[PDB]
């Protein structure tokens, strides 16, 4: 998280670590608990190729990373078909976990939004993560979850972005519509950040808008964070989680 | 280049190195001169950002990088307006130098293949250059150009190949038209060859099938080499050198 | 610390970590607190160069670094006059703290030996810190305390062993009579660990036999880890620290 | 070589090259051809552990490293006995070449100096070397030959620098009486010079007066180059090498 803050415990009781096998269970990716047995991530987190299961698990919400770890294993990957890059799009992924979570105030599912969901631009949105502080800068000991408020930005504004100062075609799509972008020079998800969640507060209720996905780096001039759009992948995301 | 060898002095007159200013200018691709005032290159060597052309500087086939530089400033950058990765496609550029080359036995330009050329397997096909000699290992000093004999896999055959071990469906398309695959587990480019050529002889003469372009690490099982096919650009490079 | 296990949290006090300003405030050394507003340590660790004094704070005994700092700043850095160098020898400095620190039984000084005693081989030792676990590797997160149980070596049979293979003629004495050896391949000490205590329990008291120095590598054949002997600078610490 | 340039190619002749074994022969330090069967350089280049002979080849003079390179076998590595590290001293050692050299204007001896040569303060030298341009900072390719002019410092005085900045007793030697310093903030050997020659002309005959040791960084305040005093050690050096 660039730009952002530690988040206080009683929030974003929904937030997860993944977790690779190695010298320790290291942190890669974040995710977001949308049911008692299922985590949602991005698919670059986990694929395109396939990965062993025995060498991944999952950790629940935690204020630093390592300290209290209590790690869960992962019964199926499942990564959108449609993937192969995140430029590409499709770039999500859920995860089974081996049992349901008892489920409590400090932590939770997050609610996905409806199929008709607009967030607008300029809604105050979260992101939050255990990723890089800034390019290159990896997040000191001892890992706090940070948090930083983002303004959605629309489509067609981020991929006019994204084309200033590059050679590509003004009409050739960089972001795509199963995308959605968020975030400035000063507040943006980074590496590490990746999967885990953008969450905005509609109406008073708490709607995961978005997947960390990729972007250019992070926190530079006309180059927002990029998100794949969950809204988008609603159905493929009931296909396998009970509504 | 993995496998192969070291190229004699009198092969390949078309190959270039592309260079880039810093303490010392470091070779970062390769390119081919297929004009006297013109290179091609892979657009992923100098774009999708636009960068400061000052930066930049050619040098033309030299049998050992940095010993006997005699660098060449470059008037244009011209990228595909398609392109924004090499996964995506259209991974082709072009630079005008700043003045035209004085051309000789050793140094000329390489021939590009008719719109109907298709470089089926069989064919007897070399990729050149001085990058990475396997995965994560540098070329060693003195640096010398290097050469490797490579086979043509058929695109459909190597699409298929590209989907074992991956969560990729199927009929998700990874090696697109645009390409064209080379290479085994003992013969392959590698990062540092980007933009350079793959040479195919055809009825006694050196046609560009392809430039370098991607591929799943170097020498990797069912991964083979990706290159730009060169015969689906033809028209775009039309419309910048002259015939 | 190679080898041995995490400490349990009732032992070793005196333990403490010295920090260095940075992206945060990062482990560089070990220490012990001698008394209420005295810590011992390595010269390697804070010389023989003059560092800025407000660059280094010291945090007292805690189980996993970094997840509850309270970190405390040193009024004076004392190293010893003698000191250029680890192998040359008089490898220990005096740290004195802006304020006393307040003692209890998680955290409280160590014991000096009298001037007498030599530790011979048999004596029960153990070594204690947050340093590598092997040469090269990293202690990971959460980064506990280590302990080590290590043996004693006579210091000729020491320098003996430090000869094995070495070019240095057997009459040059290389582990000096200010130094003291312990450890094996199995059980050592290792960078991050410098300027640590070795303690030794002599008739029911743990006494400070050494302080860690050096050695050739971690747990290396015929290499065991060199630590400044303790009792050689009794008089020295005693010019600054109260009886 | 900091602040140098490269060298003229008719300059300095018995500059050489020790290589070791691995993805290439890669050069590690200087030496100096003292007699057409012996190069001179620095024992803490191959000890004071004992080094296989089979991965060590020496390059005579050569321009630019790796390009013409002729590589020597060696017949022995003698390190001075006395040597541990280049900080205690006698950091100095003779390499026996499998056969002689055919000696030429631009590949032969140079001369050591007669035992009562004393290099007197000021007199300007020449370093000369393929090191690091700064601290950190490799020579970039093509890896020219490097050379700078620095004066003779007196030992008191370079001794009493070494001090400036230092918790050191300033009666406690750092730069020893086997030692000679030269150098400044702008001039200087540097890591991959170790071993190499400083060479003076006294009264129009070049004579080497030191071997390039260690220093405190590379042209840092207050710390100049420190070389093994060749003069200290001629007897060591005539017990093998014929006069
Ligand atoms: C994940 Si990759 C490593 O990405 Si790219 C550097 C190619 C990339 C393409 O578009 C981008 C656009 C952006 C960024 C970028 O800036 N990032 C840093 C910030 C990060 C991020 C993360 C989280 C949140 C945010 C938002 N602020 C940002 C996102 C990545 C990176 C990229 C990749 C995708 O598909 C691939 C397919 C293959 C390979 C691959 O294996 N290699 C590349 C090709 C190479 C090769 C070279 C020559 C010849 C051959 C033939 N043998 C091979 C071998 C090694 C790598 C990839
Ligand atoms: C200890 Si240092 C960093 O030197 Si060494 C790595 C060659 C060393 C000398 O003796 C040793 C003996 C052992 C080990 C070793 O193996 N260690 C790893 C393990 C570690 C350790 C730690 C804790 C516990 C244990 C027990 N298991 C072990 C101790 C170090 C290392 C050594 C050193 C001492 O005094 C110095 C003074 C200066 C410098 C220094 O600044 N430099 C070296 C010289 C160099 C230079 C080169 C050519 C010309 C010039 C002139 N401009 C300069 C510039 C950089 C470095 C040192
Ligand atoms: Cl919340
Ligand atoms: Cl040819
Ligand atoms: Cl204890
Ligand atoms: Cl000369």
């Amino acid at each position: 998280i660039v730009g952002g803050q530690e988040a206080p415990r009683s929030k974003w009781p929904w937030q997860v670590s993944l977790r690779v096998h190695g010298p320790y269970w290291m942190h890669f990716c974040g995710g977001s608990l949308i049911h008692p047995q299922w985590v949602l991530t991005a698919a670059h987190c986990v694929g395109p190729d396939v990965k062993d299961l025995a060498a991944l698990r999952v950790q629940l919400r935690e204020q630093h990373l390592y300290y209290q770890d209590q790690l869960l294993p992962v019964s199926r990957i499942i990564v959108h078909p449609q993937f192969y890059t995140a430029q590409i799009g499709a770039d999500i992924a859920l995860l089974e976990l081996e049992e349901p979570v008892k489920v409590s105030s400090h932590v939770h599912t997050v609610t996905l939004p409806p199929a008709s969901e607009t967030f607008p631009p300029g809604m105050p949105c979260w992101v939050t993560g255990w990723g890089d502080v800034d390019n290159d800068e990896r997040l000191p000991p001892p890992f706090p979850l940070k948090q930083v408020k983002v303004p959605i930005m629309e489509n067609h504004i981020c991929d006019a972005k994204y084309h200033l100062g590059a050679y590509t075609g003004d009409d050739v799509r960089i972001v795509r519509d199963d995308m959605l972008c968020a975030g400035n020079t000063r507040r943006d998800s980074c590496q590490g950040d990746s999967g885990g969640p953008l969450v905005c507060k509609v109406n008073g209720t708490w709607l995961q808008a978005g997947v960390v996905s990729w972007g250019e780096g992070c926190a530079q001039p006309n180059r927002p964070g990029i998100y794949t759009r969950v809204t988008y992948y609603l159905d493929w995301i009931h296909h396998y989680v009970p509504k």
